[PDB]
């Protein structure tokens, strides 16, 4: 009875946080500034999405070295560092989430992925994990820059559904972060929330669903209701 499934990716596909931090702070040594993102700071920066965003808001306050490259530039310099940290093939799927799109496929709902993360982000992932690239996995992919404001604006889900060309009342959203369940929520969806390192102290008031692992799901019909 669902017509599409809209995936979130960092934190819902997979755990990437913690190899973006890595990607970050390599990058970083690279270019020979001190910054240095311990855990304590990065669970705090999560709660800007995009890359480029969080190292402005960094910047914004940080007393060590000043920028010596753009933003852009810096950022490019990450997901080119995350990308080829992807294709080590370290990283898995979260538990259910294969299972959930291979039955989802064979009753022919769409599916989406709906991030703030960059594109090739979402390419590396899908090749390491997925073993695809993403548009044989995914018929609609809204990604990274794709809107002005990142979530939590919905923007990112209106442009996905207006892709997929379903209704909002009839497709459902996998999510992790408060910001990726305001960001569906704004775009009339119903979303299952299931949180994992880096957002698990939030607070979820309004999911569908609050789940401890997406392989409680229980099929298709656990996104019914
Ligand atoms: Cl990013
Ligand atoms: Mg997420």
């Amino acid at each position: 009875m669902i017509e599409a499934i809209l995936f979130d990716v960092d934190g819902t596909l997979a755990e990437t946080e913690e190899l973006h931090r890595r990607a970050f702070n390599e990058t970083f040594a690279a270019l020979g500034v001190d910054w240095f993102w311990d855990r304590e700071e990065y669970r705090e920066l999560l709660t800007t999405t995009g890359g480029k965003e969080r190292i402005a808001r960094f910047l914004r306050h940080q007393k060590g070295d000043p920028a010596p490259l753009p933003i852009a530039d810096i950022h490019r310099a990450k997901t080119e560092r995350f990308v080829a940290l992807m294709a080590e093939g370290e990283i898995a799927l979260r538990p259910g989430i294969a299972d959930l799109i291979a039955e989802a496929k064979r009753a022919g709902i769409r599916l989406a992925v709906a991030t703030t993360t960059s594109l090739p982000n979402v390419e590396a992932l899908c090749r390491a994990c997925f073993g695809h690239p993403a548009r044989e996995i995914f018929d609609v992919i809204a990604a990274g820059d794709m809107v002005a404001e990142k979530k939590p604006s919905p923007d990112i889900y209106r442009l996905a559904l207006r892709e997929l060309d379903v209704p909002p009342e009839r497709a459902v959203a996998l999510e992790d972060s408060l910001n990726g369940l305001r960001a569906a929520k704004g775009a009339g969806l119903r979303c299952i929330v299931s949180p994992g390192f880096y957002t698990r102290h939030e607070e979820f008031a309004g999911a569908d669903r609050l789940l401890d692992s997406f392989a409680e799901l229980g099929g298709l019909a656990g996104l019914d209701l």
